[PDB]
């Protein structure tokens, strides 16, 4: 727009391209996400608009919503780096455990806040987690799959990431619960620790079977109602659960215990963000400074 002198394209979210821009008037540097379409669910503009009211240190602030010319623009506070880039940058040495712990703790605080306000993220992934030089990490993107359903791509026919999708979504559950975010965060936690995606599926069924190969094919014992799920097939192969010590080595038992609770198959047994914050894994949590090269 003419109010912003674009600095450059920062990326390509599942809901449009993101740019870094400076407000010629206020001098403010912000992140501008433009959403892609001839109607524009005003019921969404309303919901989205509510999100501006979300204020928490671990949630990227939504500054403004701009509806114009069949295009929707979301103006967000800007942060210099996303966790995907940071993990890639730290791939040789690994993110120190105290930093991993600090990030997980902050992310759970952010989720506990959103969830207590009846807001689900639904598409958590490293690229959607932003960090700054002061050790903070914040949740970005957000209430969109709700206020938009679910597009088949991102915008430029880009490939949607399934790696962090909870099993109930993959099995066709039509009602997501806050548990889907805990699952995604659990996947992210594991990835920070091992430096490799936990479940790198390249299709919906491959995503599901990678989950099954590791945690065991679910059954009515561990997940009451699973065999009645929309996309459940009795023909699914039945894999034995793998010892957890093999999944996220060399993470200690407090961490493995917490992860196991975030990855429970039954959305109802899956730990809540609030309960996770009380887990013993966070007894010695601190707030370290990351080595960020911008
Ligand atoms: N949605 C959103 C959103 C909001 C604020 C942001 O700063 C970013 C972002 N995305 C990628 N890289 C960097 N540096 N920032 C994305």
């Amino acid at each position: 727009m003419e109010n912003f002198q674009k600095v450059e394209k920062i990326g390509e979210g599942t809901y449009g391209v993101v740019y870094k821009a400076r407000n010629k008037l206020t001098g403010e540097v912000v992140a501008l996400k433009k959403i892609r379409t001839e109607g524009v669910p005003s019921t969404a503009i309303r919901e989205i608009s509510l999100l501006k009211e979300l204020n928490h240190p671990n949630i990227v602030k939504l500054l403004d919503v701009i509806h114009t010319e069949n295009k929707l623009y979301l103006v967000f506070e800007f942060l210099h780096q996303d966790l995907k880039k940071f993990m890639d940058a730290s791939a040789l040495t690994g993110i120190p455990l105290p930093l991993i712990k600090s990030y997980l703790f902050q992310l759970l605080q952010g989720l506990a806040f959103c969830h207590s306000h009846r807001v689900l993220h639904r598409d958590l992934k490293p690229q959607n987690l932003l960090i700054n030089t002061e050790g903070a990490i914040k949740l970005a993107d957000f209430g969109l799959a709700r206020a938009f359903g679910v597009p088949v791509r991102t915008y430029t026919h880009e490939v949607v990431t399934l790696w962090y999708r909870a099993p109930e979504i993959l099995l066709g559950c039509k009602y997501y619960s806050t548990a889907v975010d805990i699952w995604s965060l659990g996947c992210i936690f594991a990835e920070m620790v091992t430096r490799r995606a936990l479940f790198p599926g390249d299709s919906e069924i491959d995503q599901l079977f990678r989950i099954f190969r590791t945690l065991g094919t679910p059954d009515e014992v561990v997940w009451p109602g699973v065999t009645s799920m929309p996309d459940y097939k009795p023909s699914f192969p039945k894999w034995a659960r793998q010892d957890f010590s093999k999944v996220v080595p060399p993470l200690d038992e407090d961490g493995r215990s917490l992860l196991s609770q975030m990855l429970h198959y039954d959305p109802n047994k899956r730990i809540s963000a609030k309960a996770a914050l009380a887990h013993p894994f966070f007894q010695d949590v601190t707030k370290p400074v990351p080595h960020l090269r911008l």
